[PDB]
């Protein structure tokens, strides 16, 4: 019987999906807020 | 008659990834703007 196996070398770390979302959410928000701070001025 | 069907097994390109990011980016932005429209009323 043939069995499938993952690449240990890769050393996958889960949850992976949570990282993908958390990563984009952080950059998106951090960028949105930061970019907005520069867009807002007194003059 | 009939035509042969082929496909990429190795799947070099990373289209799935583009979907994950595009998906979050859309919801994040769409939500940010929408939420802002209701969070900020106009005179």
């Amino acid at each position: 019987g043939s069995m499938s196996q993952f690449t240990c070398e890769e050393d996958f770390y889960f949850p992976w999906l949570l990282i993908i979302i958390f990563g984009i959410f952080g950059l998106t928000v951090m960028l949105f807020v930061f970019l907005f701070s520069k867009q807002q001025r007194i003059k």
